[PDB]
């Protein structure tokens, strides 16, 4: 499978990252994970995502989403991604093919009431990814949540 | 690893589905699909789901989805889905044990102006995984779109 043209600007993601975060937010003390995540395609317009995180020290699973990458020659994205916590989200935002990143915001959170925007921007940086996630709650505004870095495999 | 007691219901799902579909709906004329599920679990109170279709003749890839099932011992369950066409749904019901049955409404529909409500129920007939999903748009009430039957491998 060739991967389809408009695939093709993102086509650094693809493959299977694996490194480690960091969160913290006022509500959650911090805390260190490990994460994996994998890129991947089947020729269409689109990329599949896949990712989990454990526990660094006890390698114990923690949460996982899946979703799919839907960019367009415009520039403009959108991402969809469902999590093992029982959340959806669509994500929407522009990627940059100058900087290497992709910066989302949610156009919708679903089935968690207490969380409103959440925004995730990815970037490569040193041949690494990195991506902050940020939440806003009913009584928090927009803030980091998530850090984290990876090492394609 | 081992099946969480809250997934234990459900484990005849557990393993790689394969079998065909067909589409039919007021708007769309009627067409076949080939079709792959998998439901998977790491040991938590969750299964995950991914799916994919493909043309019955050519056995080139139509749509994927992804997402994860999470069932209760209250027989109730909540599924939700990222679709490689940039809808999400948060699906909600029962699963009954004696039926081997699991019977869902979407709560949600997101990033599909036009879709209301998808319905999906599954049963297990005869060792096959079959269902029907139904959709309701913002014209035309609830009904069929998608009925198949899957071997398990």
């Amino acid at each position: 499978p060739p991967v389809h043209p408009f695939v093709a600007p993102l086509s650094y993601l693809l493959g299977t990252w694996r490194g480690q975060g960091e969160g913290e937010y006022p509500t959650i003390p911090s805390f260190r994970y490990g994460e994996e995540i994998r890129f991947s395609h089947s020729g269409k317009p689109v990329i599949a995502y896949t990712q989990k995180t454990w526990k660094l020290e006890s390698g114990a699973p923690l949460l996982a989403e899946s979703g799919y990458f839907r960019p367009r020659p415009d520039g403009s994205i959108e991402v969809v991604i469902a999590c093992s916590t029982g959340l959806v989200e669509v994500q929407k935002g522009t990627y940059n093919v100058d900087e290497q990143s992709i910066k989302l915001k949610s156009d919708l959170v679903g089935n968690a009431s207490k969380w409103k925007e959440i925004s995730r921007e990815f970037e490569l940086v040193d041949g690494k990814l990195s991506y902050v996630v940020r939440l806003s709650t009913t009584t928090n505004p927009l803030q980091p949540l998530l850090k984290a870095i990876l090492d394609k495999l």
